[PDB]
């Protein structure tokens, strides 16, 4: 494709017993996603446990993923940090590795004015040296609450080519689409994907795509063909899985599923994240069984 | 068709005269106007009818008149909720006396009540509804009451509860609710996400904007049913352009002003502390009324 | 002078949820005898929002008959509706109250301008009685800024502010901006800290059963006796800890019942009854308080 | 001795190149000591730790120890979102001879209370004996703890204090009540006096860097039952805080320290922007006021 629209998986970062990067597992996961027919990969975001990794660690993941999939699927590098300098450094690396775009979550923890938020994005676009920027809006985790006018301004900053809208507000989703007819708009909450597209999103970036991305591709197609029932059924099945992931723990639940699919060696997350309660293993293992059979 | 509450129903506004008193003629005109645009039914005495700046007798008067005007023609849901359980019980008995098809009550507000107290409140009202199904009313934005999914499941399964008015933009919960209750009558409460709400699981809706463009929402239901996503989306977008304006002008007064220009409501005022519409917005409101009448 | 320690009055009901006049009169006399500076009537504590307008007027009238000319009387005439609030303000004037008060209109969103016109209209109907601006975001849902609060307390006819907020930075900012303002601390559980921050008095639910403790804190801080001020606040907080567990208004009514002041300790539905498991503690608290004073 | 007292949350001075300005850092430390401060809280929010690398944080910790170890108490905030990164800093703090360590509840990602407790246990382990100062700050962390959870944290093996950055003075009293011997630091400077009255027996604050003596005075005044004096000092502190909120908190403090000839270049790291020039007159005059008053 010659654009950034599509269904992109937010890549997980496989670790070993020592909580260190499991390269072999990382490669298998990238290849697994490609096999599922995913349009691209969102790397180094929240889902990649980037915020509990160092700059060089995130950089190492970007390089491996590029090697594995550059030129086969689109690659978006989340380079955001609270620090502008650190974010710029990762932006330069992503450019160097040949990614198709960069992305950054609104800097968090410290309260920054909207003007400071804009300058932060501008500085990163600068270090991105040509790669388009995907503004990343996720108030739930960032705590940064933006008005519609602020979102419009951000999406219109020179160099911005897309918005990752991780919000359950579908009134605002529709308002954004109405204001920007050509904007690449990613639905950020998997559990409302179907309704998100109907409201105006023309794609999505999600962590659960890793184990059932074909289902989301299926909803996009179903909607395009006017098959509401199929779209709803697919969304219902995705939410049944989401209910479980919320019970078991999101990232660790996903890594465990990927473990039973023979993709990830050690399904651990980094501390403070704890391990999956062994009582959930049966359901998680059984889920992997279904997903593989469903393929 | 005889008793099912599924459908698209307008949350009725309450027209007042220049003295802030009930304008009976306009109330009757508004009921017929809604009936003429093919609305499935009316939700009476809710937040939209300004029930919370009305006395019990005033709410009963509206209930009775609406009943005389539309009983038998369309479905009628009486919102009898008050903070007080006893007052709610009184309105409930009157709703049954006037011949309404169902009753509804907002989660009692202001004072913090435990979940068990909310359940007993609903049970008491259901008792006084003597047969009329109860429509649970979830609206955290205004009530300040945030229910968990489990609590919502407990409420909708209480004996005598036949529907839920989900006034929430959380479409994940909407789907979870539909998944847990495959037969439940589930009303989308936020007009601005109607199309998406139906897709998530809602099987109908109740809203303030239905008063001036209810046929658009019916069109959306029709479009989705026929797999015409483009039409559904186009209709939702037009509804949202209107909603964009109402939010700027004031919701209830903006709607009344439009109805006024559509020759339905004589005086478009809401009761104080609600102020009047800022004159700078009249041109858009008049243009909208003109646009809607040509469309209808 | 409206400065002082005033009890937010509870409204006693009978077994059938109707007003219990005899207990209402008893409660008013009980407060007077324990030396309260005045009473705040018809507020949240009085269960005003589960009462009709005539019921609220009935309570105001009886209280005036019992306390007028003996202690200060503030009538909370607030309703969502301005017109209803105006009716109560005019009745308060007729009964001879010293002042009126109104919570910021709730449930429906209102612009700040609309809130100001709401207060103006009530002040007018109050026919001369000073207005006590009532700020309680936790329950009302209306969160005002310092600037807005400044505008409200400077409206003509406004004579005090009931600051029911735990933000003591803002309490200090209000005192700094208004040196002569009658500023009532609204959260009993931080009374001592509220005074240090700037409040020059208070209005509270718990004053009905231990008002002398708060009078004791005003006295202790005035004499520079921080040690005593803290002990008293701490004891007040051991009580508040319990009330939060039992249910606030019904817990206070149960205590007053065991003190033979209130005949029936019930609040109106949807408020439920007190869980029998808390009765031993409530009975023990009543005995302790009666022996203390 | 113990950890009770008035501890200034140390700012991190940078040069024109956004890099650590050791000269100004050392000067700020000594400046604080001369004010009569009881200790320093190093590497916290106020020190822009979350826009510094681990190595940069360690460097800061080491220089301060060299300047103050054995002169005043030293607490090292070593908290990061990552447990392992927090432990690295804890081990370093032990190495440089700090009196205690501290960690803000890990943020951004939603962690269960159990994971939070285990997070503190791990850091405490790596602290190798140094007491832990639990850090409660919902406003910035987004983590909301109940009183029961707070009681559990302060009773964890190895915890010796609680940094209470909350305006809830009812909860402050409840904490003191439940833990009569607990070191309790008031976290919001603008309510310092009231926090002490509610139960706090000291505090940690950013504004202490430019007027720590006023806070010590409040302690003295309350201790001597002088209410009006405590109030006037708090009012003076809040007039300052009102201005800092307008100019930007950290940069406003650095700017004041600049006119006091302590910090060479008063800039914070990006995304933080510079101070609006229209405020310089007020900030400069405030510096003068404080210098004379001192």
């Amino acid at each position: 494709a010659t654009n950034l629209r599509g269904v992109m998986a937010a890549l997980l970062t496989p670790f070993d017993q020592q909580q260190a990067l499991d390269k072999a597992s990382l490669r298998r996961l990238v290849q697994f996603n490609i096999q599922q027919g995913i349009d691209g990969l969102y790397v180094g975001g929240s889902t990649g446990e980037a915020f509990v990794q160092s700059l060089s660690e995130r950089e190492q993941v970007l390089e491996i993923v590029a090697e594995e999939a550059k030129g086969k699927i689109k690659l978006i590098a989340h380079v955001g940090c609270v620090s502008t300098a650190e974010s710029q450094q990762l932006a330069a690396s992503a450019k160097r590795y040949g990614f198709d775009a960069v992305s950054a979550v609104t800097p968090f923890y410290y309260p920054f004015s909207f003007e400071e938020h804009c300058d932060h994005y501008r500085a990163i676009i600068d270090s991105a040296d040509g790669l388009p920027m995907v503004v990343y809006n996720i108030p739930a985790l960032s705590g940064v609450k933006l008005t519609l006018d602020q979102i419009n301004t951000l999406v219109t900053l020179p160099g911005v080519g897309a918005l990752k809208q991780t919000s359950g507000d579908l009134y605002q989703m529709e308002q954004i689409r109405r204001e920007h007819p050509d904007l690449v708009l990613y639905n950020g909450y998997d559990e409302i994907f179907a309704s998100g597209l109907l409201a105006g999103a023309d794609g999505g970036i999600g962590s659960t795509y890793n184990i059932m991305g074909w289902r989301y591709q299926g909803i996009v197609k179903a909607l395009k063909e006017g098959d509401i029932q199929t779209a709803q059924k697919l969304q219902t099945e995705c939410n049944k899985v989401i209910d479980l992931l919320i019970k078991t723990g999101w990232f660790r639940g996903l890594k465990t599923v990927l473990h039973y699919m023979d993709v990830v060696s050690v399904p651990l997350c980094r501390k403070p994240f704890g391990p999956v309660d062994e009582k959930y293993l049966p359901e998680l293992k059984a889920l992997a069984q279904q997903l593989m059979q469903e393929r």
